[PDB]
């Protein structure tokens, strides 16, 4: 079964370039699997029920999905997995328009997370994100997703012949300005104060067509980024490899998500099985949608308070915290696979292989956490590797936790690699955790 | 009386080398003094009663102990002390086994804190920690403490004759690899995939005998570290000094703990007297057992909600926070004593002496905090010093707070020093705070 | 049998911290074994006898002991071993008193031979040496040994927090000044011209109590040093290691000494068997008690002249030198064992192992010397190693010679390392040399 996840992972990576696409992807699969959305502005305290499946969203870039076991009662524990779905990228400036320079049309961008490193030069870049549109019919402000299907942007290297490097000194504001087109005419869209006037005129027209809008003044704002247009693929002589960009945690997040969809719901399951995918981890994770934010804790408190009303039980501290005491959090970010050409950096016995299994990262993880996940791995038919050179929902909730990752090479590159079976082996371990946590917890004292 | 704590402190330091021994030490003395343990998974909302004495544990490395005044009612303040019981130490790697090299058997370790500094060379190192054992009788997973009573490990310097230093370049992964034994045979324990196989065979057998086990496959994991085998002692011509390692906060923590054990329970005490000892402050103090984690706030809320049930009072924000507004938090970490040989680093009037009293550390502390603790010091018969070059439970609970410390030389050394009266003077001040806080708070407006 | 020397070596190291204690230790064992002291101011030319046993002393820091074979006649050779019993240490200055500074009482000291090094920081240091006392009963000037049984002194590191290192710039004069006590009174013994007045007042009183003396002016002078108070011990998982300080040649000297005490006296022994232990090799060994001084040569000439009287043979050059031509000198200083973490410094084939045997050091040693001692090792049941990166009584006497050493790690550290069987393996070899030299010499031409 692990190879059964290779191409679905490939298609996921290719067609969901931005964090907004990822949540939209997860949201449509959860709805087709029968999950019910819980809007934050609505009262939940009536409507949660054992055997139910739910999800909730924040800023359309953060999502928490969970299933409540049929044997669930207030005070029972949660098996939860956390990951981040943001990736290093380059966002269009509030004013992205630039002067046409030596006949080239350029684009103002800002490196989001420190993204524009040497691997970004001479890549075919496309654009995508969300647009804030004022709907023609309703007069309500809305959000729509957009993507250009061919490369519009590029950051060109300089020839080595000039004595500098090809990358120059590497300065991102002067030398890394993307090139989006040609205008040689030396040989404008929207009312002068509008948003559209701050952006390149063909970018606006291109975006308006994809949204089926004609009036530039319908666009209040957008959030757009550049991403590598090259599809995810398998490679190697035997196709053991996956080549794709944005692997830093779209990989572990996708695996955790698929784990939840594929998890058991046994009539005897007494725990809540939960996956939390967060935005903004490469900036530290503290923002409304980040992992150091209220999002997951207040969601958990809402769920528990909801079941407390149904059972006429008082909600408070220590019904919460009897819950936390019975819970376990797997915090999953990608880890470094053994690098064959920098062996300086491979700590022996602690440097994970590709196409083997998940690595337990140690420096959150500790002897108890490792005993728990090694045991789960055995019930799952998984082998757990070790790696050493937002993990800290653990502190916010006082939940026992471990750091866990799928091995990867060239982390933070615009295009990285893992083994072709690593997504599936990931799904296999996470599913093993959600399914066996409650059983394993009862083997302790 | 301060001298009456010198040998008890000595014995404490000598026989409790790891954070797990410290909690076990506190737990046995709390139980012998009649404290009741509150397990997180159980409901407390019935049990708590004025005049009662309790404690709670997290991961066996974090502990919170408190007494409820007989005059206590919901809304009354808490007099609380926080400290950390972790110390810089070197933890065994997940795979601690190494190739025998030039006839030596070595041990894979990782500096936990940033610990392995120059003072760690040529010290007699022993090993200790916790083991995750599979009880053959019950079949339940358990935890046991272990210690080897003689030095097993050493990090040898190089002779100066070779042109390098004795310490070399100081690189921790190549040049400081402990040496645990000799094997010259060039002139194995457990099923090949088990945990025992990742460890030195001879350490595993040594650990199994200490725990009275035969089969290597009964050990699922362990958490072991290296510590200095040399006992704590008194020193100097007049025995004014205490020479011991791991003083960075085992000292302030132990004195705080003893203050609680020695505090008044007057029939007129209306506050709660609490001590919180945390793990992982040298790592920034957030994960599950850390100081910027859930542990102390959720415990306090649980206690308050419990007494709210008993008195049929609603629990919520503003019964909590009336509580916080009547509270005070002494966050106690060790401080730097005047160093006689680096006088450049001694800020005059702000550089505390040994065998005098506790230092108020200023850079949390403020004119109000100092007014209170100077006032408590006067009722206690104490003299407070000043020091200047997890404090931030204060922000999490909005509690009035100060940073307080017992002066020390050679902080973060494998072996440090303070005055022989400094533990006692510590207990004396902390006891003064817990006993007099409520009285002092009523002198204000 | 080599294990039979482990604890007696451990006890020797622990209780004889200074060169003065070493000579006193050797002296009482020689006397208990029936050796006769030869005072330098007395004529010996009557009093030496075949089968006799004798020793001689210089400054109470140097000693030469020997046995005369029963078959001895003038012109017969000597099997002699030479070593040094001084060790790197810190002497008290002539005026050790210091100003009390920031409440600390300090002690003026001087490094004896580049001794204070990185490993001397944060060690528990005690004091010992000899005292020159004025005898009240007799009025004679005399010498007494003294040792304090608990740590009186410490050289404290600075916390890393201050931006310097813990060791500072390392300057031994301002930054390494030992700390002996506390005086906070800012919050004396003897006539003002006497020796006692130049020293710390409580040091003087402490020393006087140990010698059972009341009057400070009975002390004319003393020679005192700081040494590591930590006992010698065995360590390692199976206790294959010895951890002790001052191993540089207390180890080889002690082994040589016990070899003499354990040597054969066969009725057919025709050679003198002799051990010379010298002071000050770390200073290059020229002064009265050093190895480049007259001590051993003039003692040998005295012995030879004495037996020339008894046999009415003329003494002169060429009865001496027939003697030297039949002799052999084993010059024994410790050597560097293979270091497992600096392999750059281990010369393959030439880097000796712990718990194997003595290494023959080559750079005095030569093809002839090696053939002799390899042959002696075979008769003794010993394994000789090779080592490669004052031996020069060889030049003074024109005696054939070799440099041999017991391997050791971290030479010149305040606390070094050897194998637990290495002292024993040392005495086994040295005994082999003394017993078999005459036999082996007759296998040559
Ligand atoms: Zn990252
Ligand atoms: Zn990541
Ligand atoms: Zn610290
Ligand atoms: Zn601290
Ligand atoms: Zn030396
Ligand atoms: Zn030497």
């Amino acid at each position: 079964r692990p190879e059964h996840f290779t191409q679905p992972y490939l298609d996921f990576m290719t067609h969901n370039p931005t964090v907004f696409h990822v949540v939209d992807y997860c949201k449509q699969k959860l709805l087709k699997a029968g999950y019910v959305e819980l809007p934050a502005r609505d009262s939940w305290t009536g409507k949660l029920v054992p055997g139910g499946k739910y999800f909730t969203t924040r800023n359309g870039s953060s999502i928490i999905a969970f299933t409540v076991g049929q044997a669930y009662k207030p005070g029972n524990g949660i098996a939860m997995i956390a990951g981040h779905i943001d990736a290093l990228t380059a966002r269009l400036k509030p004013t992205s328009v630039k002067p046409t320079k030596e006949g080239y049309v350029q684009l103002g961008v800002a490196q989001y997370a420190g993204a524009l490193n040497e691997t970004w030069w001479d890549r075919d870049l496309s654009v995508g994100g969300r647009v804030i549109v004022k709907d023609p019919k309703t007069g309500k402000t809305t959000v729509k997703l957009v993507k250009v299907d061919w490369p519009v942007a590029r950051i060109p290297t300089l020839a080595p012949h000039f004595g500098i490097g090809m990358t120059g000194h590497g300065n991102r504001e002067t030398e890394m300005v993307p090139v989006i087109g040609i205008d040689n005419s030396d040989l404008p869209v929207g009312k002068p104060g509008s948003f559209a006037s701050t952006q390149p005129p063909k970018l606006v027209k291109l975006i308006l067509s994809q949204l089926g809008l004609s009036d530039p003044d319908s666009i209040l704002n957008w959030e757009l980024e550049l991403f590598d247009a090259q599809p995810a693929t398998v490679g190697g002589l035997d196709k053991e490899f996956i080549f794709a960009g944005r692997i830093d945690d779209k990989l572990c997040s996708w695996a955790a998500f698929m784990a939840l969809l594929h998890a058991k719901r046994a009539p005897t399951d007494g725990v809540i099985k939960l996956v939390a995918l967060f935005d903004d981890e490469e900036i530290g994770s503290l923002l409304r949608q980040g992992a150091r934010g209220n999002f997951l804790p207040i969601t958990i408190e809402r769920i528990l308070e909801s079941f407390c009303s149904s059972n006429s039980v008082p909600f408070g501290p220590g019904i919460l915290g009897q819950t936390y005491a019975r819970s376990f959090l797997v915090s999953s970010d990608v880890t470094h696979a053994a690098h064959p050409n920098f062996t300086q950096t491979n700590l022996p016995g602690h440097s994970p292989r590709l196409n083997v299994g998940v690595a337990l990262c140690v420096d959150t993880t500790d002897s108890v956490s490792m005993a728990i996940l090694d045991r789960i791995a055995e019930l799952s038919g998984c082998v757990n590797q070790r790696h050493m050179i937002g993990p800290m929902l653990s502190a916010a909730m006082g939940v026992k936790a471990a750091d866990v990752g799928i091995p990867q090479l060239s982390m933070h590159s615009i295009r990285a690699m893992t083994g072709s079976l690593d997504p599936g082996l990931g799904v296999k371990f996470y599913k093993g955790f959600l399914d066996f946590w409650e059983e394993v917890d009862l083997e302790w004292s």
